[PDB]
C-alpha cells in the first residue's frame, strides 16, 4: 500500500529510509538528453496507493526541483491515492519575502509548482521559515533536527552544560533561543552590518554556532573568528542543511572549527572526503519515522521532541 | 474612477486619507443586528471603477474583518474594475506559523479570505512578518513606517546619535537592527527565559523599544524595567501598530516610559485621554500615496524610504 | 477513526451530539484577547481522522464564524482526513440574495469561506432558502426538523386534525404548504404591506405560525395578533431557529402565544429562563444520526421523513 | 470595442439589441453534423473587445448551451478583452435545490459550466430565484420584466384597479405580492394538494396570474378554471419567460384566457400564428441598454424601475 | 462498495459490464421536457461509493454530454467517495485544436466542464488524439482497442500475415504504424489534398483501413475504392468509434468492402439491420476490466496489450 | 506602456524584437548561485504595464525554465497590468502523451507551472502538437515559421517545384503534407520498424527533410542516408528548432546534407562556427510583430501566412 521512489541519482539517503520500513524503492527509469530535458517513467503500478517520492541533490537544484515535480506528475496521473513530496531541504526557501525590493517569493512559486503539479502532502525538515507552510493550502509538516541536535550535543560536548548557543544571523535568534532555553544555557548574537558585531557573554564558554542552513560558509567561518576574539574557547557550527557550495570546505579547513556538524538532508559522502572536520547526523530514522506515522495515521509530533 | 470606502464605524483615518486625495467617501448604509450580524448596501454605483475599502480599527477583529470581508464582495458583485484592501493593521498577522502545535497558521486563513471574497490587491503597513505576502497570490504592498519612525528619533531623542535600540523579544531582531544601522547605533535584546535576559550593552544611554505591535504592553513593560535595571538613563517605547487593550493605558503612565510612539494605524484619540505620554505619528499621508500611486501606475516603492 | 470537536462556549449541543455516539469531545484550548481575536490549539492528533466540528451559538454571529473557520483549519493542516461543519444554523442565510440593491450575498461569502477555510462535507438544518446549498461544490446535507416538529405536533395539540398551517411572511409559503399537506391541513399566507395581510380560512381553528426562523418576533408577534383578529382559536409558534435577540422575549410573554416552540439548534436554557411560553425540540439525535451515518456511509436521508 | 454575436440560429432578438445599439452583429460559421456536434468559428479578431454573446432559443436547451459555452470557449482563447453571456432565459434555472431528493443542482452545474467556459459577466431577465445570482463569483445582472409589466396592465386591463393579482403555485408567492403592492392590489395563492386549492378573494373582479415562466401550461390553465369557479370575471395570464411546448398553444387557445402575455425573451413569431390570444412585449430595449452600460460603467440599476 | 449508472436511454453497453462484474445497475429516474431539459434522479444512496458513470450513445451529443455532467453532479452532491466517468467515445474529441483558425478547442472545453461537474477519474477508449488527456487534471485511462482489433484480424483474415495496414488520413500514421510493426506487415497513408494520394505499396495485399472513428465514412470509401485502383485484393475497414451518421451505412453497402469493423463503443444493433456488412467487437470486457481494476488497485496497463 | 524584459543570458534574440519594436530591455538584476539557484530583481517598475519576457535557449532547459517562471512571479507580484510568456521553443513540447506507460504528461505540468507562475497569455512559434494549446485556460499565440520557411525553399532550392518534402518519422505527416500541398509538390514518410522504411516516391529529385525540432540529428541523419539510397539527386533538412546537442554538429557535417534551414527560435551563433552547412532564418520580426499586435489589440493571425 506504501510505496517510496527516489528522484535525483543520490538514492542514498532514499535507500535508508527504505531500508528502515523494510521496503524496496520503487522502479523509475530516467533518461536525460544534453539539454538535461528529464523523462520519467514509474516501472510499476502505483494505482490506489500511497505514493512517497524522496527528493536529495541540491547541487543543480532546477534539474532537481523539474526532476521531482515530473515525478508527482507522473504518479498523479498514474492513479496514485496519495503522492506526498519528502524534501528534507525546501528549495529556494531563503526567497520567502521581498526585502524592500522588486523580488519574487521564488518559495511561494516553488509551492505552487509543488500544488500544481499534483502534491497532496509535504514532508520537509526545518523550513529557512516556518511561514513557508502557510505558502501550501495542503498540509506540511515540517520536522525539527533540533532533538538530534540537542541529543548530538549533551553526547559530544562535555562542556554542554556551561555552553553559548550563538545564532549567525540576526533571523536565527528565535531557534538559537529556543535551544539554548531547553539546555538551559546563554545564547548570543551576531549581526552583520549595513555601513560584525555579536551581543551577549561568550567569554570562557564554548560557542556552538546553530542556523538551519549553511551555504558558502563565508558566515560562519567569520562568526566563529568573531567569536574567538571575544574569548570563546572553542566553536562548533551546527547546521542542519549543509548545501557547501564551492569554496565552503576549503574555508572550513581554514577556520578555527571543532567540528562542522551537519545532517544528511544533503550528500555529505563526497565533501567529508577532502574535509575532516565535518560530521553528519543521520536523520532517515526521522523521515523514514514522519513516512511510517503519516501513513498509518499516528501522531508524528512526537518526533518534534524525540529522535 | 476612484472611490474609497471606509469599513468599520471608525471613519477616523478614512477621512483623512480622502482629504488628501480631494476626495469624498463613497455612500456606504452598514445596518447591524444586535447579533453583530453586518449588513451593508452600497450607496452608489462602483461599476467600473478602482475601488479601495479601508479598514481601521482593531477593536472587535471578527466584526471589522467580517465588514471588510461583505464590502469586497459587495464591490466585486457589482462589477469594480478593481478591489483594494486597506488594511493598515493586518488581522492575525501574529498567527503566520504554527509554532511546534496543532495550531492553524489563521494569517493564511484571512489571505485566501479576503482573496475569494473578490480582493484583486493589498495595501498594508508593518506586516508582521515579510513572509505573510506570501500569503496570497494577490499584489501586496507592504509599506514601512521606518522612514516616519527614524524621523520621529533623530528630532524628539535628543541623546539619539548614542542611543540603544532595543527588541522586547527574540523575535524583532531584525526589526530592531535596522533601524540600529539605519541609525548607525547600537542594538540590544530581550528574551523571557522558558523556566528575563538582556543580551548587547545599554548602560548609561537611552534605550528605545522598538517592535511592530504591542496590545497589553506587559512585555514592553517588564522590558522597560530590565532595561531600567540595566542603567539605561531612559526608556522610549515605538511600536507602529497600538493596539493597546485592558491594562496598557494604566501600565503605560505607571512604568518608566519617556513617551510611547505609535501610528494611526489603529485609532488613538479614545486611548491620548487617558494617557499623556503617548505621541501618534500620522501615517494617512503614506496611504494616501499608496492608493493615488496604485491607482496612476506609479513607483509606491519610493514611500519605502520618503515620508 | 471519528472525531467531534466542540467551537464555542457553549459545548452543550455539542456533548449531547458526543453523548449519542459513545464519545467524548476533542481537546481544545482556545485563547482570546480582549480584541476578541481568537487563538486555537488542538490538544490531539486529527491526523487520518475523520473530523465534525460542531458550532452552536449565534450570539456574537462573527466571533462563532472565526473561531469555527479558524478550527477547521487547524484540523485540516493536521493532516485531517475528513473535516465536516456541522452547523445546525447556517449563518448570514438570510443574505441569500441582492433584492434589488447593491447588497452582498453574504451566505455565498460564508459558503466561499468555509470552502476555502478547508470543509470538505456540510451538515445543517434548515437552510433559509434550499438554494444555498449551490453556493458550495463540496456537499451539503440540508436536515429537515420538520418530522420532529410534525412529530410535536401531533402529540402536544390536540386539535392538529383541524388547524391551519400559517406562513409568517410571502418567502415561507412551500414550506407552510408542505406541512400542511402531511397533516392534511389548511394552509394560510401572511404578507406585510409595501405602502399585514392574510390569505386564507383561519376561523375558528388553532392556528400554527410555522418559519425557519424567529429574531426580533416583531413579525411572528404581528400575525399572532393578526390571526386571533381573523378568528383563530389559539396561536402556536414553531421555528427551528430560535435567534431571540433582545426585545424578542419580552415580546414573546407579551402576545397571545400558546406557545414558541423551537429547536435547541441555538442555546435556549437562558431565555427559558425568564420566558414560560418557550419549549425546545431536541434535534442531537438528528444531527449525532446524521453524523453517525456521514461516516459510515449509510443514508442520511431516513432522517428527512423520520425521528 | 464592443462586440455583438448571436448563438443560435434564432438571429430574431439579437439583431434588434444590434440595431438598438447602432451595431452589426459579428461574423460566426457555425457548422452542425447530423449529430449535432457543434462547430464554431469566428469571422474576425476579437482580441481586445468587449464580447456579448446574445443566447436566445429554449427549444433545444442542451443544443443552445452547449452553442454558447463553445462561443464563450472561443472568444476567450482568441484574446477578447471580456467575455459576456447575455441569457434572457436562464437554462436549467428550476433546478436550483435538492428538493428533499437525490437530485443534481443543474443550475449550479450551468453556473460552473459558463464560468469555466471563459465568462467574465451574465446578464439575463428575471432569474427563477434570486439566489441563482450566488451560484456564480462573477458579476450577475439580473434585470425585471416587472415594469414592463405592471406598464401593460395599466394600459390594458381596464378593470385593473380592482383586480387580484394571482400566483398558480404556491412558489410564486414573493413575486405576485411585489406586484400586487406597486399596485396597490389584491394578491392570492393557488396550490396543488398532495394526495386544487385557492387562498385570498377573486371573486366579481378581474384575476392576473402572474409566474416566471410556463411551459406546457397546465399549471395556469387548471389555475384560470379555479379562478372561474371562484368568480373571476375574467382571466390573464402574464409571463416573462413563454416556453410553451406541445399542448400549450391548444390549450392556451381552448381555456378561459382574455390574452396571454409573454416576454421575447425567447422566440415567439411561430407561436403567434397558431394562437390569437398571445400578447409579447419587447424587451430589447432593457438588454441593450444592460450591454450599453455594462460597457460604458454606467448604472444598469435604473432598469430596474425605468421601462 | 461499487454502484454502475446508465446514462442515456441506451442501456445496453452499460448492463453488459454490468452483468461482466456480477452487479446491476442502479436506479435511475429521468425525466426530460419537450426542451430536451434534463432531470435526474437518483434512486439509491451513493454516499461513500465507489460510483461509475456509463455514457453510450452519440447521436444527440449535447443532450447525452448534459445527461452525463447532470448524473456526475446529482452523484457528487450526493457525497460518493468518487465519481468516475466512463464514456467509450469522447464527445468533441476531434476539436482538440484551433488548426489555423479562431475555433474553439471544445475537447479542452468539455474536459473542463467534466472536471467543474465533479468527476474525479475518466475511462475511455482511443482517445482521437492522446494528449487529450492532458486536457485534465483528474488522471485518464486511455484504453485501446488495438489488442482486440490485433486478436480479431489474426483471426478473421486468412491473409493477415502479408496485408498492409492503411491509415486514411496524415494524422492516423502512427496508430497504423504501430499495428503494422506489431503484426510485422507493411502500412500506407492515405492523403487528400488541398488544391486523394496514397503513399505506399499496397498491390496484390489485402489493405485494411485503420482509424479510431468513422462519421458519414465518405473518407474511408474513398480512400476505399482508391486502395483497389492502387491493386489492393480486397478493403477492410476497422474503427473503434462507428458514429455512421445519417448516409454512412447507404455508402458503407455501395462500396467495396469486405466487412466495416467497429467496438460497440457506440450502439450498432439498428445500423446491423440495414447493413451486413457492419461487424462489431464487444469491448464490454475491457471496460468492466478498467472499473473492476481502478476499485480494487491493480493495473489496468495489462489491457493494453492484453484482451 | 509596454515592456520587454529578457530571461536568461541570451539576451540575442530580445535585443532584435526589442530593436523592431524601437524600445530597450527592462533593467534585470539576476544573480545565481553556484547551486543555480536563481535569483532576480526587477530593476524599474513594471506597475500597470504590458509585460513581454521572452525566455530565449533551451541550452540547461530547467536553468531557464525557473528563470522565465520566477520573472513571472516577480512581474505579477509587481502590479503588472499583464504579463506575457514569449516562449519561441515550448520546453518538455514533446512530452505532451503517455504514449502506453506510466509517464507525466511534462508539457502539461510546464502549462499549469507557467499559469501558476501568473502568466496571462503566451506567444510561442510551432508547438510540437497543437493540442498543446489545450494544456491552457489562458489564451495561446502559436505562430508559424511555414511563411518564412516556404519563402526559403522556393528562392533557394533550384529543383523545387519537381522536389518531395518528407517526414524523418511517421509523426510529422501532417507537417510535411501541408507544406507538399502549399507548394504542390510531392510528400514522403520514414519509419524506424520496431525490431528504416520508405513511403512515397523521390527518385531522381531532391528531397527536403522537414520536422518542427531537431537535436542530436540522428534521426535526420538515418533519414537522409535512407533518403540518398532512394536516389534523391540531394537532401535539405529544415527545422523551426534547432537544438542541435553533442554529436550534432559533426553529423550534420559529415552526412549528406545540401545545407541545414532552422530558426534562431533558439541561439545559433556557436554552431555556425563549428558547421558551415547551416542556414538561420530570422524570425525577430514575427514575434516582433505578435507583440506589437497583442498590446495594440489587432490581427496577429495575418502572421500565420504574410512573413
Amino acid at each position: 500500500n506504501i510505496k517510496i521512489f527516489s528522484g535525483s541519482s543520490h538514492q542514498d539517503l532514499s535507500q535508508k529510509i527504505a531500508d528502515r520500513l523494510g521496503l524496496e524503492l520503487g522502479k523509475v527509469v530516467t533518461k536525460k538528453f544534453s539539454n538535461q530535458e528529464t523523462c520519467v517513467e514509474i516501472g510499476e503500478s502505483v494505482r490506489g496507493e500511497d505514493v512517497y517520492i524522496v527528493q536529495s541533490g541540491c547541487g543543480e537544484i532546477n534539474d532537481n526541483l523539474m526532476e521531482l515535480l515530473i515525478m508527482i506528475n507522473a504518479c498523479k496521473i498514474a492513479s496514485a491515492s496519495r503522492v506526498t513530496a519528502v524534501i528534507p531541504c525546501f528549495p529556494y526557501a531563503r526567497q520567502d519575502k521581498k526585502d524592500k525590493s522588486r523580488a519574487p517569493i521564488s518559495a511561494k512559486l516553488v509551492a505552487n509548482m509543488l500544488s500544481v503539479a499534483g502534491a497532496d502532502h509535504i514532508i520537509t525538515m526545518d523550513l529557512h521559515a516556518s511561514q513557508i507552510q502557510g505558502f501550501f493550502d495542503i498540509p506540511v509538516d515540517n520536522l525539527y533536527a533540533e532533538p538530534a541536535v540537542l541529543k548530538w550535543i549533551r553526547e559530544n560536548i562535555s562542556e554542554w552544560r556551561n555552553c553559548t548557543i550563538v545564532s549567525p544571523d540576526a533571523g536565527g535568534a528565535k531557534r538559537v533561543t529556543s535551544i539554548a532555553d531547553r539546555l538551559n544555557v546563554d545564547f548570543a548574537l551576531i549581526h552583520k552590518e549595513r555601513k560584525m558585531v555579536l551581543v551577549g557573554d561568550v567569554k570562557d564558554r564554548v560557542a556552538i554556532l546553530v542556523d538551519d542552513m549553511a551555504d558558502t560558509c563565508g558566515t560562519i567561518c567569520h562568526a566563529a573568528d568573531k567569536l574567538l576574539s571575544a574569548g570563546a574557547t572553542r566553536v562548533y557550527a551546527i547546521l542542519t542543511h549543509g548545501i557547501f557550495s564551492g569554496p565552503a570546505i576549503s574555508r572550513i579547513n581554514n577556520a578555527c572549527f571543532e567540528a562542522v556538524v551537519v545532517t544528511n538532508t544533503i550528500p555529505q559522502e563526497d565533501k567529508m572526503k577532502h574535509c575532516s572536520k565535518i560530521q553528519v547526523i543521520d536523520i532517515s530514522m526521522i523521515l523514514a519515522e514522519a513516512i511510517r506515522r503519516t501513513h498509518n495515521g499516528e501522531s508524528v509530533s512526537y518526533l518534534f521532541s524525540h529522535v
